[PDB]
């Protein structure tokens, strides 16, 4: 028998280092993301980002995805009276005095993604209309489950060391498919492929006092590229850019 | 025996649509709607809307509640420093510099309305003080659970087709009942007649994943008929006018 | 054997009501205590409330907590651009065109105080960075479970009538121990030394019913003494001023 040196210890530590980080989204004690970009009018993207452990339900009113907007207030485009006159004819039909039929301040289109170890059985995403009512006009109509806004098989994968790790679902606020003036609403848990799950008996406290986890995180960049720059490579986002990269 | 003419199929179909959206209500998969309707002082409504396929609870502070506020601002009554004076007043006795012991933005008085297959048992309003201390001026004295607060028995109900179908309550925030410089809160859940609960070990995903299910909606109308002509009728949410007429 | 005179039934009654009120804190039906208080660069405060009868998860999002803020808008230190310029900086290194480094309207330090029957083990409290990332720079790498943040030990408790009943947690957001530019994320339920859970089949209906019992208030103050004068001793809540006084 012959021993003469060492194993190559830095390189299996750098191994196991690689798959700890590919690996720790499936640990209870990761995050799961949901991010909903909107595409401005003036090619800005405004970011919202809903994180979590173990379990993301958010809505967004009209007033949280146009920009400016409380939480991003970095432009003006409309007097006060003006807002309210545009929002008069969004929310009841002909019910408004504005003479816009669009808000400058209004999102031309989305990109949808979430990223984490997630349930894709729980990805659900549903824009309503300004008025707010699922899947209807009318309050006794309205349908809490539509199988339309299950949409985890139209989304496509992002891939990261050939793992699939997230996924994307864009479409357009032009009202073909989704309503120009938007309410926006999703939710997305983590995957859990045992018997015991994270609301039973012994997990429902963590689930709970955690709810809350994380603020949502609102950010306005130039473009795309700035944010793709600024944001998404640098905080290990997965992105996919309007030309289809995955960065 | 005979047969030589079709039944009434156009007209069978048209008794099960009708009972298909009477009954909607008592779907899962419908809404419970929570209304909270604020008469300004200018006579102007400020509609407040909550929904949830299963389970609502809310609440809402001084600042949510007035006119102009972050979510609806379309008028503007005060300077920072004046609001600023205003609410030092409002939340600490004689602790403001105010020459205002009642703001324009304050509502004089509210209507809340619960509407579809709503548990009344779990029918939940309470309008603390500015300061929100419940049921007392004192932290370790407050009190989570009044009688008082469970409404349901002093609601009156609307009918549709003769069926309760909605639940109105109303007061003024004149301080004699409720208190003047209002905060706002209140929860109801569906009625679940049967063994198995919404919240139980299998149903438990559903309630929290769509726990945020929609987002409160906010909106401003000229007055009350206003909000009947485009609101009311239009969106079929049953409410209760001033002349007491059930639209 | 002889009687002839009555007991004391007044001084009784006393006995048992001061103990009916250092006792309620054990009442489910009592309530549980969150303050985040914001040391301001003028000195000011900004108070932040969080309460409910049994559970607290709470997240605030670096323009919920700078001063002003949408909630508390009583100052003006920036215009729209000036501002989004340094938040494009807190948010990306060197991301932004600002000419700040750190913002007027941020705070200098914060305390963090927990009153009531609280499970000092639930009491977990963590200022991210303005990116908002846990423990990380990265998304993959971000752990929501970090033995720092749980922070029990490290308070210190005030007492009344001797007894404990509120805790107390500082530190400066100077970016040594804590970031510059936070992000506050905080939890905590009410202690539960018994075998049936506050979330369990039977109980749960309440918890939900009650998530959101009462708005986070959020009060401004001139400076400390003021809100020792008009809210602190005013409303029954613990405090321990900068000269480590316990009021
Ligand atoms: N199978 C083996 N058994 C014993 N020593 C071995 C063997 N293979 C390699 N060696 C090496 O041979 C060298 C001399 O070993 P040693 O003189 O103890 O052998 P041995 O006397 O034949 O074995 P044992 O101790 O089993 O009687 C040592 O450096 C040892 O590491
Ligand atoms: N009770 C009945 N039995 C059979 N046919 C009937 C009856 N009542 C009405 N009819 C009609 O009478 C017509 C002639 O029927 P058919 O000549 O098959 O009667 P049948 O020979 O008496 O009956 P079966 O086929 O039972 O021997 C048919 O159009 C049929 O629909
Ligand atoms: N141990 C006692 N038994 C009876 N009376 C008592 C006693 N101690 C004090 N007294 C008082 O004595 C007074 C007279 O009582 P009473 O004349 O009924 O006594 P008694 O006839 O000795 O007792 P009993 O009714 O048991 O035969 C009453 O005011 C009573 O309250």
């Amino acid at each position: 028998a012959y021993h003469g040196a060492p194993h190559e210890i830095r390189n299996r530590y750098q191994h196991d280092r690689a798959l700890e980080i590919l690996d720790r989204q499936y640990s209870r004690d990761s995050y799961i993301y949901a991010h909903l970009v909107l595409y401005m009018k003036d090619s800005s993207l405004q970011i919202i980002r809903a994180q979590n452990p173990r379990i993301i339900s958010r809505s967004y009113n009209w007033d949280q995805l146009v920009l400016p907007n409380y939480r991003i207030n970095d432009e003006k485009y409309y007097g006060r009276s003006e807002l309210r006159h545009l929002r008069d004819g969004l929310l009841s039909d002909n019910g408004g005095r504005s003479q816009h039929d669009k808000g400058m301040n209004e999102p031309v289109s989305f990109q949808f993604i979430v990223q984490g170890d997630v349930d894709l059985g729980s990805v659900w995403f549903r824009v309503n209309k300004y008025n707010n009512i699922s899947s209807s006009s009318f309050a006794m109509e309205a349908v809490s489950e539509r199988a339309e806004n299950y949409i985890g098989p139209l989304m496509r994968p992002i891939r990261y060391f050939d793992r699939e790790m997230a996924w994307s679902y864009v479409g357009k606020f032009d009202g073909i498919l989704f309503p120009c003036h938007p309410v926006i609403s999703f939710a997305v848990q983590r995957a859990n492929r045992d018997g015991a799950g994270l609301y039973n008996g012994e997990n429902i406290y963590k689930t709970l006092i955690r709810l809350n986890d994380s603020p949502d995180l609102y950010a306005h960049y130039d473009d795309e590229e700035t944010s793709v720059a600024n944001y998404w490579t640098r905080f290990q986002y997965l992105y996919r850019t309007k030309c289809d990269i995955a960065v």
